[PDB]
Protein backbone atom coordinates (compact mmCIF):
# COMPACT_ATOMS: atom_id res chain seq x y z
CA UNK A 1 0.00 0.00 0.00
CA UNK A 2 2.23 2.81 -1.59
CA UNK A 3 -1.02 5.91 -1.75
CA UNK A 4 1.49 8.39 -3.28
CA UNK A 5 2.24 5.99 -6.45
CA UNK A 6 0.02 6.34 -9.55
CA UNK A 7 -2.84 8.59 -9.83
CA UNK A 8 -3.47 7.67 -13.25
CA UNK A 9 -4.60 4.03 -12.25
CA UNK A 10 -7.68 6.25 -10.51
CA UNK A 11 -8.98 7.16 -13.69
CA UNK A 12 -9.93 4.30 -15.18
CA UNK A 13 -13.74 4.09 -16.19
CA UNK A 14 -13.96 7.63 -16.31
CA UNK A 15 -14.65 10.35 -18.46
CA UNK A 16 -12.11 12.61 -19.19
CA UNK A 17 -10.11 16.16 -21.07
CA UNK A 18 -6.65 14.94 -22.03
CA UNK A 19 -4.58 17.45 -22.60
CA UNK A 20 -1.29 15.89 -25.12
CA UNK A 21 1.78 17.94 -26.13
CA UNK A 22 1.14 18.91 -29.80
CA UNK A 23 -2.19 20.82 -28.43
CA UNK A 24 -4.73 18.15 -29.41
CA UNK A 25 -7.48 17.91 -26.51
CA UNK A 26 -9.07 14.20 -25.92
CA UNK A 27 -12.77 14.28 -24.87
CA UNK A 28 -12.38 10.61 -23.80
CA UNK A 29 -13.55 7.82 -21.42
CA UNK A 30 -10.95 5.80 -20.25
CA UNK A 31 -11.24 2.00 -20.17
CA UNK A 32 -7.54 0.66 -19.07
CA UNK A 33 -4.37 2.24 -17.32
CA UNK A 34 -0.70 0.93 -17.48
CA UNK A 35 2.94 2.15 -16.41
CA UNK A 36 2.90 3.68 -19.53
CA UNK A 37 -0.42 4.44 -21.67
CA UNK A 38 -3.97 5.50 -21.32
CA UNK A 39 -6.37 3.24 -22.80
CA UNK A 40 -9.30 5.63 -23.98
CA UNK A 41 -12.79 6.53 -26.60
CA UNK A 42 -12.79 8.87 -28.30
CA UNK A 43 -16.16 9.29 -29.94
CA UNK A 44 -16.75 5.97 -32.27
CA UNK A 45 -12.65 5.75 -31.59
CA UNK A 46 -10.77 3.62 -29.80
CA UNK A 47 -7.27 4.93 -29.04
CA UNK A 48 -3.70 3.50 -26.77
CA UNK A 49 -2.35 7.26 -25.86
CA UNK A 50 1.35 7.17 -24.55
CA UNK A 51 1.74 8.86 -20.98
CA UNK A 52 4.29 10.77 -22.28
CA UNK A 53 2.27 12.30 -24.99
CA UNK A 54 -0.01 14.00 -22.07
CA UNK A 55 0.43 17.06 -20.72
CA UNK A 56 -2.28 16.97 -18.07
CA UNK A 57 -5.48 15.42 -17.59
CA UNK A 58 -8.89 17.38 -16.18
CA UNK A 59 -11.03 14.73 -14.68
CA UNK B 1 12.97 8.19 -1.71
CA UNK B 2 13.47 11.46 -2.16
CA UNK B 3 11.94 14.45 -3.85
CA UNK B 4 11.95 18.10 -3.75
CA UNK B 5 8.18 18.22 -4.90
CA UNK B 6 6.59 16.53 -2.54
CA UNK B 7 7.71 19.75 -0.09
CA UNK B 8 5.10 21.54 -1.85
CA UNK B 9 2.21 19.56 -1.16
CA UNK B 10 -0.83 22.04 0.16
CA UNK B 11 0.92 24.89 -1.25
CA UNK B 12 -0.15 27.43 -3.60
CA UNK B 13 2.39 27.39 -6.94
CA UNK B 14 3.29 28.76 -10.11
CA UNK B 15 3.31 25.61 -12.87
CA UNK B 16 5.47 26.54 -15.61
CA UNK B 17 4.09 23.74 -18.46
CA UNK B 18 6.41 22.59 -21.66
CA UNK B 19 3.26 23.64 -23.69
CA UNK B 20 3.83 28.11 -22.29
CA UNK B 21 0.85 27.79 -20.22
CA UNK B 22 1.44 29.06 -16.48
CA UNK B 23 -0.82 27.42 -14.28
CA UNK B 24 -1.97 29.26 -11.37
CA UNK B 25 -2.35 26.02 -8.74
CA UNK B 26 -2.61 24.65 -5.07
CA UNK B 27 -0.78 21.32 -5.02
CA UNK B 28 -3.56 18.13 -3.57
CA UNK B 29 -0.90 15.30 -4.16
CA UNK B 30 2.18 14.19 -5.53
CA UNK B 31 3.08 10.73 -6.81
CA UNK B 32 6.24 10.23 -8.35
CA UNK B 33 4.99 10.78 -11.73
CA UNK B 34 2.32 13.32 -11.32
CA UNK B 35 1.55 16.56 -9.47
CA UNK B 36 -2.09 16.64 -8.58
CA UNK B 37 -3.58 20.16 -8.76
CA UNK B 38 -6.60 22.52 -8.22
CA UNK B 39 -6.60 25.43 -10.87
CA UNK B 40 -9.84 27.21 -9.86
CA UNK B 41 -12.66 24.95 -9.99
CA UNK B 42 -10.74 22.28 -11.77
CA UNK B 43 -8.90 19.16 -10.78
CA UNK B 44 -5.87 18.22 -12.95
CA UNK B 45 -3.51 15.31 -13.25
CA UNK B 46 0.07 16.95 -14.39
CA UNK B 47 2.51 14.75 -15.85
CA UNK B 48 5.63 16.04 -14.32
CA UNK B 49 7.79 15.04 -17.68
CA UNK B 50 5.11 18.08 -19.07
CA UNK B 51 6.33 20.80 -16.39
CA UNK B 52 9.13 22.88 -17.07
CA UNK B 53 9.70 24.25 -13.40
CA UNK B 54 7.29 25.47 -10.75
CA UNK B 55 7.41 28.88 -8.84
CA UNK B 56 6.80 28.30 -5.18
CA UNK C 1 5.60 -5.29 -16.74
CA UNK C 2 1.95 -5.64 -18.24
CA UNK C 3 1.67 -3.15 -21.75
CA UNK C 4 -1.55 -2.85 -23.95
CA UNK C 5 0.67 -2.41 -26.87
CA UNK C 6 1.56 -5.97 -26.85
CA UNK C 7 -1.62 -6.61 -27.65
CA UNK C 8 -1.65 -4.75 -31.11
CA UNK C 9 1.06 -7.31 -32.70
CA UNK C 10 -0.74 -8.20 -35.84
CA UNK C 11 -3.15 -5.57 -36.01
CA UNK C 12 -3.41 -2.68 -38.94
CA UNK C 13 -3.18 0.50 -36.83
CA UNK C 14 -2.69 4.38 -37.55
CA UNK C 15 0.06 5.52 -35.14
CA UNK C 16 0.05 9.33 -35.19
CA UNK C 17 3.24 10.23 -34.38
CA UNK C 18 5.25 13.34 -32.00
CA UNK C 19 6.08 15.39 -35.34
CA UNK C 20 2.18 15.22 -36.61
CA UNK C 21 2.83 12.64 -39.27
CA UNK C 22 0.64 9.26 -39.19
CA UNK C 23 1.83 6.03 -39.74
CA UNK C 24 -0.96 3.67 -41.40
CA UNK C 25 0.30 -0.03 -40.25
CA UNK C 26 0.89 -3.34 -39.81
CA UNK C 27 2.43 -4.24 -36.69
CA UNK C 28 4.65 -6.85 -36.88
CA UNK C 29 6.64 -6.73 -33.26
CA UNK C 30 6.31 -4.99 -29.81
CA UNK C 31 9.14 -5.00 -27.70
CA UNK C 32 9.59 -2.52 -23.80
CA UNK C 33 10.88 0.27 -26.37
CA UNK C 34 9.74 -0.44 -29.94
CA UNK C 35 7.19 -1.33 -32.44
CA UNK C 36 8.15 -2.79 -35.20
CA UNK C 37 5.85 -2.13 -38.55
CA UNK C 38 5.00 -2.54 -42.29
CA UNK C 39 3.79 0.84 -43.51
CA UNK C 40 3.20 -0.16 -47.21
CA UNK C 41 6.30 -1.56 -48.92
CA UNK C 42 8.59 0.10 -46.10
CA UNK C 43 9.51 -1.82 -42.99
CA UNK C 44 10.00 0.64 -40.05
CA UNK C 45 11.46 0.28 -36.45
CA UNK C 46 9.38 3.24 -34.96
CA UNK C 47 10.47 4.30 -30.97
CA UNK C 48 7.52 4.36 -28.87
CA UNK C 49 8.93 7.71 -27.08
CA UNK C 50 7.72 8.56 -30.44
CA UNK C 51 4.60 8.15 -30.36
CA UNK C 52 1.49 10.35 -29.02
CA UNK C 53 -1.06 7.83 -30.02
CA UNK C 54 -2.31 4.98 -31.70
CA UNK C 55 -5.87 4.12 -33.26
CA UNK C 56 -6.68 0.54 -33.63
CA UNK D 1 29.66 4.14 -9.93
CA UNK D 2 25.78 4.09 -9.03
CA UNK D 3 24.10 7.79 -8.72
CA UNK D 4 27.31 9.97 -9.99
CA UNK D 5 26.39 12.96 -11.72
CA UNK D 6 28.42 16.21 -11.90
CA UNK D 7 25.27 18.24 -11.42
CA UNK D 8 25.31 18.32 -7.58
CA UNK D 9 28.96 19.33 -8.28
CA UNK D 10 27.13 22.42 -8.99
CA UNK D 11 25.16 23.14 -5.86
CA UNK D 12 25.82 25.98 -3.95
CA UNK D 13 27.68 28.15 -7.24
CA UNK D 14 26.13 30.70 -9.13
CA UNK D 15 25.02 29.11 -12.95
CA UNK D 16 23.35 30.07 -16.31
CA UNK D 17 20.55 27.44 -16.36
CA UNK D 18 19.71 27.20 -20.72
CA UNK D 19 15.88 25.49 -20.45
CA UNK D 20 14.29 23.89 -23.66
CA UNK D 21 11.94 26.55 -23.91
CA UNK D 22 14.95 29.18 -24.72
CA UNK D 23 14.74 31.21 -21.41
CA UNK D 24 17.99 31.43 -19.51
CA UNK D 25 17.76 31.32 -16.09
CA UNK D 26 20.92 33.12 -13.57
CA UNK D 27 20.39 31.50 -11.02
CA UNK D 28 22.02 30.03 -7.73
CA UNK D 29 21.63 25.82 -7.15
CA UNK D 30 20.05 25.49 -3.44
CA UNK D 31 19.84 22.03 -3.98
CA UNK D 32 19.93 19.06 -6.55
CA UNK D 33 18.15 15.78 -6.38
CA UNK D 34 18.00 12.67 -8.93
CA UNK D 35 15.68 14.67 -11.23
CA UNK D 36 15.38 18.14 -9.98
CA UNK D 37 17.36 21.26 -9.40
CA UNK D 38 16.54 23.69 -6.48
CA UNK D 39 17.46 27.32 -7.33
CA UNK D 40 16.79 30.88 -6.53
CA UNK D 41 16.64 33.34 -9.22
CA UNK D 42 17.15 37.10 -7.80
CA UNK D 43 13.84 37.07 -5.75
CA UNK D 44 12.28 33.70 -6.75
CA UNK D 45 12.23 30.16 -5.88
CA UNK D 46 12.10 27.47 -8.42
CA UNK D 47 12.25 24.09 -8.60
CA UNK D 48 13.45 23.43 -12.02
CA UNK D 49 13.05 19.61 -13.46
CA UNK D 50 16.20 18.10 -14.93
CA UNK D 51 14.38 17.17 -18.23
CA UNK D 52 13.25 20.86 -19.06
CA UNK D 53 17.45 21.89 -18.60
CA UNK D 54 19.59 21.87 -22.11
CA UNK D 55 22.73 22.63 -20.40
CA UNK D 56 24.47 24.86 -17.95
CA UNK D 57 27.04 27.34 -17.98
CA UNK D 58 28.99 27.22 -14.71
CA UNK E 1 12.10 -8.17 -22.55
CA UNK E 2 14.81 -6.66 -22.18
CA UNK E 3 14.75 -7.70 -26.22
CA UNK E 4 15.64 -4.94 -28.62
CA UNK E 5 14.79 -5.10 -32.51
CA UNK E 6 17.02 -2.27 -32.91
CA UNK E 7 20.51 -4.54 -32.14
CA UNK E 8 19.55 -6.38 -35.44
CA UNK E 9 20.07 -3.02 -37.06
CA UNK E 10 24.08 -3.59 -36.38
CA UNK E 11 25.42 -3.59 -40.03
CA UNK E 12 22.68 -2.66 -41.92
CA UNK E 13 22.58 1.34 -44.07
CA UNK E 14 19.13 2.65 -43.04
CA UNK E 15 17.54 5.92 -42.81
CA UNK E 16 17.23 7.40 -39.57
CA UNK E 17 14.32 9.64 -38.74
CA UNK E 18 15.29 12.45 -36.31
CA UNK E 19 12.81 14.01 -34.22
CA UNK E 20 14.03 17.53 -35.77
CA UNK E 21 13.21 16.10 -39.25
CA UNK E 22 16.91 15.57 -40.70
CA UNK E 23 17.01 11.84 -41.90
CA UNK E 24 20.51 10.19 -41.76
CA UNK E 25 21.41 7.69 -44.47
CA UNK E 26 23.85 5.80 -41.97
CA UNK E 27 25.20 2.46 -41.98
CA UNK E 28 25.37 0.93 -38.42
CA UNK E 29 28.20 0.74 -36.64
CA UNK E 30 26.96 -0.47 -33.13
CA UNK E 31 24.06 -0.41 -30.72
CA UNK E 32 23.71 0.01 -27.04
CA UNK E 33 20.60 0.94 -25.19
CA UNK E 34 20.43 4.20 -25.05
CA UNK E 35 22.72 4.92 -28.55
CA UNK E 36 23.20 3.92 -32.25
CA UNK E 37 26.60 4.46 -33.94
CA UNK E 38 26.78 5.51 -37.36
CA UNK E 39 28.83 6.32 -40.56
CA UNK E 40 27.52 8.82 -42.32
CA UNK E 41 29.47 9.36 -45.29
CA UNK E 42 33.08 10.19 -43.99
CA UNK E 43 31.42 11.06 -40.77
CA UNK E 44 31.45 8.95 -37.41
CA UNK E 45 28.25 10.13 -35.42
CA UNK E 46 26.98 8.68 -31.64
CA UNK E 47 23.42 9.02 -32.39
CA UNK E 48 21.01 9.24 -29.61
CA UNK E 49 17.86 6.61 -29.38
CA UNK E 50 15.64 9.71 -27.59
CA UNK E 51 16.50 11.46 -30.87
CA UNK E 52 14.81 9.22 -33.01
CA UNK E 53 11.67 9.26 -34.44
CA UNK E 54 11.88 5.95 -36.31
CA UNK E 55 13.97 4.00 -38.73
CA UNK E 56 13.82 2.56 -42.14
CA UNK E 57 15.36 -0.15 -43.21
CA UNK F 1 25.06 -2.31 -19.25
CA UNK F 2 27.68 -0.64 -22.13
CA UNK F 3 27.82 3.23 -23.19
CA UNK F 4 29.62 4.57 -26.09
CA UNK F 5 29.47 8.11 -24.98
CA UNK F 6 31.91 7.18 -22.18
CA UNK F 7 34.44 7.21 -24.83
CA UNK F 8 34.27 10.61 -25.89
CA UNK F 9 36.07 11.39 -22.99
CA UNK F 10 38.81 13.61 -23.50
CA UNK F 11 38.07 14.47 -27.45
CA UNK F 12 37.21 16.98 -29.70
CA UNK F 13 33.66 16.55 -31.01
CA UNK F 14 30.53 18.54 -32.25
CA UNK F 15 27.23 18.27 -30.29
CA UNK F 16 24.21 18.72 -32.01
CA UNK F 17 21.83 19.53 -29.11
CA UNK F 18 17.85 19.56 -29.94
CA UNK F 19 17.20 23.35 -29.75
CA UNK F 20 19.36 23.52 -33.48
CA UNK F 21 22.51 24.72 -31.69
CA UNK F 22 25.83 23.09 -32.60
CA UNK F 23 28.79 23.29 -29.93
CA UNK F 24 32.43 23.05 -30.89
CA UNK F 25 33.35 21.37 -27.86
CA UNK F 26 36.04 19.31 -25.85
CA UNK F 27 34.55 16.34 -23.61
CA UNK F 28 35.74 16.60 -20.26
CA UNK F 29 33.66 14.03 -18.21
CA UNK F 30 31.14 11.99 -19.25
CA UNK F 31 28.40 10.47 -16.51
CA UNK F 32 25.29 8.09 -17.17
CA UNK F 33 22.87 11.01 -18.30
CA UNK F 34 25.11 14.11 -18.36
CA UNK F 35 28.72 15.14 -20.90
CA UNK F 36 31.04 17.81 -19.58
CA UNK F 37 32.50 20.18 -22.24
CA UNK F 38 34.55 23.28 -22.50
CA UNK F 39 33.13 25.28 -25.76
CA UNK F 40 36.02 27.82 -26.22
CA UNK F 41 36.39 29.18 -22.71
CA UNK F 42 33.01 28.32 -21.10
CA UNK F 43 32.50 25.52 -19.00
CA UNK F 44 29.22 23.98 -19.60
CA UNK F 45 27.13 20.40 -18.45
CA UNK F 46 25.06 19.41 -21.06
CA UNK F 47 22.51 16.91 -20.67
CA UNK F 48 22.11 13.80 -22.52
CA UNK F 49 18.34 13.99 -23.11
CA UNK F 50 19.17 17.62 -24.76
CA UNK F 51 21.35 16.05 -27.91
CA UNK F 52 20.59 14.54 -30.63
CA UNK F 53 23.70 13.25 -32.01
CA UNK F 54 27.12 13.94 -31.82
CA UNK F 55 30.35 14.21 -34.50
CA UNK F 56 33.61 12.83 -32.62
O1 LIG G 1 5.46 3.38 -13.49
C1 LIG G 1 5.34 4.29 -14.31
C2 LIG G 1 6.21 4.53 -15.42
C3 LIG G 1 5.97 5.57 -16.23
N1 LIG G 1 4.91 6.42 -16.06
C4 LIG G 1 4.67 7.54 -17.00
O2 LIG G 1 5.36 7.30 -18.21
C5 LIG G 1 6.28 8.39 -18.48
C6 LIG G 1 7.50 7.86 -19.20
O3 LIG G 1 7.61 8.38 -20.52
P1 LIG G 1 9.00 8.32 -21.32
O4 LIG G 1 9.66 9.64 -21.28
O5 LIG G 1 9.87 7.34 -20.63
O6 LIG G 1 8.76 7.86 -22.71
C7 LIG G 1 6.51 9.01 -17.11
O7 LIG G 1 6.95 10.36 -17.17
C8 LIG G 1 5.16 8.87 -16.43
O8 LIG G 1 4.27 9.89 -16.87
C9 LIG G 1 4.03 6.25 -15.02
O9 LIG G 1 3.08 6.99 -14.84
N2 LIG G 1 4.30 5.18 -14.20
O1 LIG H 1 10.91 8.28 -9.39
C1 LIG H 1 10.66 9.17 -10.19
C2 LIG H 1 10.53 9.01 -11.61
C3 LIG H 1 10.26 10.08 -12.38
N1 LIG H 1 10.11 11.34 -11.86
C4 LIG H 1 9.80 12.52 -12.69
O2 LIG H 1 9.07 12.10 -13.81
C5 LIG H 1 9.80 12.40 -15.03
C6 LIG H 1 9.58 11.29 -16.01
O3 LIG H 1 9.52 11.78 -17.34
P1 LIG H 1 9.61 10.79 -18.58
O4 LIG H 1 10.06 9.47 -18.07
O5 LIG H 1 8.31 10.88 -19.30
O6 LIG H 1 10.66 11.32 -19.47
C7 LIG H 1 11.23 12.61 -14.57
O7 LIG H 1 11.99 13.41 -15.46
C8 LIG H 1 11.06 13.23 -13.19
O8 LIG H 1 10.78 14.62 -13.29
C9 LIG H 1 10.23 11.57 -10.51
O9 LIG H 1 10.08 12.69 -10.04
N2 LIG H 1 10.50 10.47 -9.74
O1 LIG I 1 8.96 -1.96 -20.30
C1 LIG I 1 8.63 -0.96 -20.94
C2 LIG I 1 9.50 0.11 -21.31
C3 LIG I 1 9.01 1.13 -22.01
N1 LIG I 1 7.69 1.21 -22.42
C4 LIG I 1 7.14 2.35 -23.20
O2 LIG I 1 8.02 2.67 -24.24
C5 LIG I 1 8.55 4.00 -24.03
C6 LIG I 1 9.95 4.07 -24.55
O3 LIG I 1 10.02 3.52 -25.86
P1 LIG I 1 10.94 4.24 -26.92
O4 LIG I 1 10.26 4.89 -28.02
O5 LIG I 1 11.41 5.35 -26.12
O6 LIG I 1 12.00 3.38 -27.49
C7 LIG I 1 8.37 4.21 -22.54
O7 LIG I 1 8.44 5.55 -22.14
C8 LIG I 1 7.01 3.59 -22.33
O8 LIG I 1 6.01 4.43 -22.90
C9 LIG I 1 6.80 0.22 -22.10
O9 LIG I 1 5.63 0.27 -22.44
N2 LIG I 1 7.33 -0.82 -21.37
O1 LIG J 1 19.28 9.26 -11.51
C1 LIG J 1 18.96 10.14 -12.31
C2 LIG J 1 17.71 10.21 -13.02
C3 LIG J 1 17.49 11.22 -13.87
N1 LIG J 1 18.42 12.21 -14.11
C4 LIG J 1 18.14 13.33 -15.05
O2 LIG J 1 16.75 13.53 -15.10
C5 LIG J 1 16.26 13.29 -16.44
C6 LIG J 1 14.90 12.65 -16.37
O3 LIG J 1 14.48 12.16 -17.63
P1 LIG J 1 13.82 10.71 -17.76
O4 LIG J 1 14.84 9.74 -17.31
O5 LIG J 1 12.52 10.75 -17.05
O6 LIG J 1 13.55 10.48 -19.20
C7 LIG J 1 17.36 12.46 -17.09
O7 LIG J 1 17.36 12.55 -18.51
C8 LIG J 1 18.62 13.03 -16.46
O8 LIG J 1 18.99 14.26 -17.08
C9 LIG J 1 19.64 12.21 -13.47
O9 LIG J 1 20.49 13.08 -13.67
N2 LIG J 1 19.84 11.16 -12.60
O1 LIG K 1 17.30 -0.68 -22.28
C1 LIG K 1 16.96 0.27 -22.97
C2 LIG K 1 16.81 1.62 -22.51
C3 LIG K 1 16.43 2.57 -23.37
N1 LIG K 1 16.16 2.32 -24.69
C4 LIG K 1 15.75 3.39 -25.62
O2 LIG K 1 16.46 4.56 -25.29
C5 LIG K 1 15.52 5.61 -24.94
C6 LIG K 1 16.10 6.50 -23.87
O3 LIG K 1 15.69 7.83 -24.07
P1 LIG K 1 14.68 8.54 -23.08
O4 LIG K 1 14.34 7.59 -21.99
O5 LIG K 1 15.37 9.73 -22.50
O6 LIG K 1 13.59 9.01 -23.96
C7 LIG K 1 14.28 4.85 -24.53
O7 LIG K 1 13.13 5.67 -24.54
C8 LIG K 1 14.27 3.71 -25.54
O8 LIG K 1 13.87 4.18 -26.81
C9 LIG K 1 16.27 1.05 -25.21
O9 LIG K 1 16.05 0.82 -26.38
N2 LIG K 1 16.67 0.09 -24.31
O1 LIG L 1 22.25 4.76 -18.17
C1 LIG L 1 21.89 5.70 -18.87
C2 LIG L 1 20.73 6.51 -18.67
C3 LIG L 1 20.45 7.51 -19.52
N1 LIG L 1 21.25 7.80 -20.60
C4 LIG L 1 20.95 8.91 -21.53
O2 LIG L 1 20.15 9.87 -20.86
C5 LIG L 1 18.88 10.02 -21.54
C6 LIG L 1 17.79 10.25 -20.52
O3 LIG L 1 17.87 9.30 -19.46
P1 LIG L 1 16.75 8.19 -19.26
O4 LIG L 1 15.50 8.71 -19.86
O5 LIG L 1 17.14 6.98 -20.02
O6 LIG L 1 16.72 7.81 -17.83
C7 LIG L 1 18.74 8.75 -22.37
O7 LIG L 1 17.89 8.92 -23.48
C8 LIG L 1 20.18 8.44 -22.77
O8 LIG L 1 20.57 9.24 -23.87
C9 LIG L 1 22.38 7.06 -20.86
O9 LIG L 1 23.10 7.29 -21.81
N2 LIG L 1 22.64 6.04 -19.97
CL1 LIG M 1 -5.76 14.27 -5.44
CL1 LIG N 1 9.66 -7.74 -37.23
NA1 LIG O 1 5.99 12.48 -15.52
NA1 LIG P 1 11.13 13.55 -20.11
NA1 LIG Q 1 13.83 15.61 -14.67
NA1 LIG R 1 18.57 7.58 -25.96
NA1 LIG S 1 20.13 13.23 -19.83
Amino acid sequence: VIPNFEYARRLNGKKVKIFLRNGEVLDAEVTGVSNYEIMVKVGDRNLLVFKHAIDYIEY
